[PDB]
């Protein structure tokens, strides 16, 4: 029934996918009640402040990200004097722990609307778990996932959603959230 318990949203504001040393931009659903609203990474069952809260639903930045935060976020929300509740979770990956994975394609990267066209992530050297395909702008982490390789992933019968650049990530089930530097980028034009 989780239907009858909306949550406050967390969203990132800036791409979850984040290279080493770089950084991010989050904001939570403002609960008016609430006396302080922090942006907390878990780990297991412990949540741990992180982030600068800027100084209106609140938003923070994590600068300078590494692999101790990449993770599972949730910002905790303090009211009265002993309840603590949360926003929805949101997941950061930090990239740049594995050489890079190869991107091709199997046909044109210009299409008309209808035809289809499948993108494949391989690597000729660690053989990484599982692949994913991110398109540049996407502020959630990818839905294109797969534990096969060659991983493919057909994106049609394509439409004007489709274009954009794509990039894809290897890893290893064992790290969830650190992913490999980006391979080539490859452009997909619908028109």
């Amino acid at each position: 029934q989780e239907g009858d318990f909306p949550m406050p949203f967390i969203s990132a504001k800036s791409s979850p996918v984040i290279p080493l040393d770089g950084s991010v931009k989050i904001q939570c659903q403002a609960i008016r009640e609430a006396y302080l609203t922090q942006l907390m990474i878990i780990k297991n069952s412990t949540y741990r402040e992180i982030g600068r809260r800027l100084k209106t639903d609140p938003e923070f930045v994590i600068d300078h990200m590494d692999a101790n935060k990449a993770g599972r976020y949730q910002c905790q929300y303090r009211i009265g004097h002993y309840r603590f509740r949360y926003s929805d979770t949101l997941e950061l990956v930090v990239t740049g722990l594995y050489g890079k994975p190869f991107l091709s394609a199997d046909r044109g990267l210009v299409l008309m609307p209808g035809e289809n066209i499948s993108l494949t992530c391989s690597s000729a050297h660690i053989p990484f778990d599982r692949f994913s395909l991110a398109k540049e702008g996407e502020l959630s982490l990818p839905q294109h996932q797969s534990g096969e390789h060659p991983a493919n992933f057909s994106l049609g019968p394509v439409d004007l959603n489709v274009s954009g650049i794509y990039r894809c990530y290897g890893w290893y089930n064992r790290s969830p959230y650190l992913w490999s530097f980006p391979s080539n980028a490859l452009e997909l034009v619908v028109t």
